[PDB]
């Protein structure tokens, strides 16, 4: 019925406001804590092999809250271990990306790394423009639809339950979760005005495009 769907979205929005590591009211009152001329310097001077083995860090330690925000969830926990393995392991990764954009300005193109916010020239050291490029551009488009909590605890719902990820067992089983999820959120952007969002979010394939890049510069490494 539909109080099961009000229900649903309320539980899902409890297990993000749990598990979003970060909270929203933390990074956005930091916005004036900007890493010096000097402090970009140290970064920048960094070798490669640093600079990969500590975002690699954060990046694991960010998969570890996406993965509690898994356990959580309505549903998750009833699939088969094969499927709950597939749909992490193709979106554990863009779930992260998802949630990045909170911790990103367009005011002044910075994001929050280790304790301050900084531009793209930041992570020079790493070597690839073009990689962290994507990563901006993207933070940037999500950013000005200013995403709710709520909104992005629904939406990186969707992505982590998507029924036509390759080699689902249980496929039948992961479509009726992803179809009472898209309700969900329907019926919420409905409750709150916010409908407009829909025809501004990311295409489909976008998503898993940049992951891909990101996976394959990264198995390098
Ligand atoms: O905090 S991060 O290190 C970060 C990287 C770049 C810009 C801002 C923040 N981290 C983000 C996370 F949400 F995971 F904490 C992150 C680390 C590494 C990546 C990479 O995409 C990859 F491929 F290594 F996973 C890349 F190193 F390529 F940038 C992406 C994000």
């Amino acid at each position: 019925s539909l109080t099961e769907i009000e229900h649903l979205v309320q539980s899902v929005c409890k297990s993000y406001r749990e598990t979003c590591q970060l909270r929203l009211e933390d990074l956005l009152r930091q916005r004036s804590n900007i890493f010096s001329r000097e402090e970009v310097t140290g970064y920048q001077r960094k070798s490669m092999w640093e600079m990969w083995e500590r975002c690699a860090h954060h990046l694991t330690e960010a998969i570890q809250y996406v993965v509690e925000f898994a356990k959580r969830l309505s549903g998750f926990m009833e699939l088969c271990q094969n499927d709950q393995i597939v749909l992490l392991k193709a979106g554990a990764m863009e779930v992260v990306l998802v949630r990045m954009c909170r911790a990103y300005n367009a005011d002044n193109r910075t994001v929050f790394f280790e304790g301050k916010y900084g531009g793209m020239e930041l992570f020079r050291a790493l070597g690839c423009s073009e990689l962290i490029s994507s990563i901006f551009d993207f933070s940037h488009s999500l950013s000005a639809l200013h995403f709710s909590e709520d909104e992005i605890a629904l939406y990186t719902a969707l992505v982590l339950i998507n029924a036509h990820r390759p080699g689902l067992q249980e496929k039948r089983k992961v479509e009726q979760l992803q179809y009472n999820l898209e309700l969900a959120f329907h019926h919420h952007l409905c409750k709150t005005h916010r409908q407009s969002i829909l025809a501004k979010l990311p295409p489909k394939g976008k998503l898993r495009s940049l992951c891909s890049q990101h996976v394959e510069r990264l198995q390098i490494f």
